């Protein structure tokens, strides 16, 4: 498959100053579970955010920098190289990847954070006319997980 994996808030904020606007361990665990043993594609900025590869999956970074060579990372330099990777590919971030990818992907694993954050980056506006709710599951709250959130899985109609 080719999937978006994203958390965005009630106004489609994904990002502030090159970080998540929220502490939400449960969603990062969601990320682990979904993506372990699989492939992530991310833009250069998001990779700098994470700061190195995530273990136990394939890590692929899209970048115009031809001198990019990072232990444990496969570089690519066009959107088109994505379509050639084997297996289940998660589009991992960030804003620009989602923009370039969102009409191309089979489905999306969105976490909706039921808050309003300050952001400087956003998820593309989308319509539920275009997208079927394969599943919607309320995130569980504790002290360590204190924002309401819902895990959507959408498939292109
Ligand atoms: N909420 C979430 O689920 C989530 C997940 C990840 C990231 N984020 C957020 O997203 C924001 C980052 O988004 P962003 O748009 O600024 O950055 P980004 O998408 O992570 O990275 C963009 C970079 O990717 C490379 N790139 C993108 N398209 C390319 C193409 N077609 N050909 C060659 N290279 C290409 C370029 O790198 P070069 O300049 O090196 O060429 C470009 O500057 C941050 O705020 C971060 O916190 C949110
Ligand atoms: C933009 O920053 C991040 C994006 C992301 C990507 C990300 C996060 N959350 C969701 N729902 N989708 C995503 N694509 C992550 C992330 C980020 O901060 C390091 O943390 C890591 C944990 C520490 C290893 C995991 C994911």
């Amino acid at each position: 498959t080719l999937s978006i994996l994203v958390a965005h808030d009630l106004q489609r904020v994904i990002g502030f100053e090159n970080q998540l606007p929220w502490h939400l361990p449960n969603d990062l665990k969601h990320v682990k579970k979904l993506s372990t043993g699989h492939t992530l594609v991310m833009g250069r900025k998001t990779f700098e955010s994470i700061g190195k590869p995530l273990p136990n999956r394939r890590n692929v970074v899209l970048t115009s920098d031809t001198s990019f060579n990072v232990e444990g990372v496969d570089v690519i330099h066009s959107i088109e190289d994505i379509y050639q990777l084997p297996g289940h590919v998660f589009i991992f971030g960030g804003q620009t990847l989602y923009e370039e990818m969102i009409d191309k992907v089979d489905d999306m694993y969105i976490t909706v954070i039921e808050g309003k954050f300050r952001g400087d980056t956003f998820f593309p506006p989308y319509t539920f006319e275009d997208w079927e709710v394969a599943s919607s599951v309320e995130g569980k709250l504790d002290e360590k997980n204190t924002i309401p959130h819902t895990f959507l899985h959408l498939i292109r109609k």
